[PDB]
RNA sequence: UUGUUGGUUUUCGGAACUGAGGCCAUGAUUAAGAGGGACGGCCGGGGGCAUUCGUAUUGCGCCGCUAGAGGUGAAAUUCUU
């Protein structure tokens, strides 16, 4: 179903991986990222909203991504890896190693990792006013 | 400053204006680790006007795939074939 290629030679895909504190998502596009193979998410596979976020939550989604891009042909992958960006954290969430982990460990082979979250050269007010989120 | 009068022969001192002189060693303290100002080469997110760029946030159009997304301590209001 994948392309006609040699077998000494591998097909590249572009895996996106937003990984906030939130959800995570695992998103596999082709080269140009115009076209999508496959975007599971960790809310995709757990039934509470609290574990969406969860390492666990990221790896299932990771895995169920693999076996779709294989089955459709990909076997390399380029990472771009991002948090929440703009004017929110720029930390990826707890979810971000686990999808990456669970990539390499399904047989999934690695090309170029990139951090890509949007950073402004400052922007818009964040939400919380000048006394912050008093929680 | 002439005692027979008066005219005094008058002189007299002072007070103004004015010309030419000489003479005074002729006449201006210093340049404030006070200040002002000049100049010189710099220096600075100092001020005003115009201009340029940056990515982000938000919205929209097209395209892809898909059933979730969001948010939280947990949720729900909310968005969604
Ligand atoms: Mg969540
Ligand atoms: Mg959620
Ligand atoms: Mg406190």
């Amino acid at each position: 179903l994948g392309p006609q290629v040699a077998e000494g030679e591998n097909v590249f895909g572009v895996c996106h991986i937003f990984a906030s504190f939130n959800d995570t998502f695992v998103h596999v596009t082709d080269l140009s990222g115009k076209e999508t193979i496959c975007r599971v998410t960790g809310g995709m596979k757990v039934k509470a909203d609290r574990d969406e976020s969860s390492p666990y939550a990221a790896m299932l989604a990771a895995q169920d991504v693999a076996q779709r891009c294989k089955e459709l042909g990909i076997t390399a992958l380029h990472i771009k890896l991002r948090a929440t960006g703009g004017n929110r954290t720029k930390t990826p969430g707890p979810g971000a190693q686990s999808a990456l982990r669970a990539l390499a460990r399904s047989g999934m082979k690695i090309g170029r990792i990139e951090d890509v979250t949007p950073i402004p050269s400052d922007s818009t007010r964040r939400k919380g006013g000048r006394r912050g989120r008093r929680l």
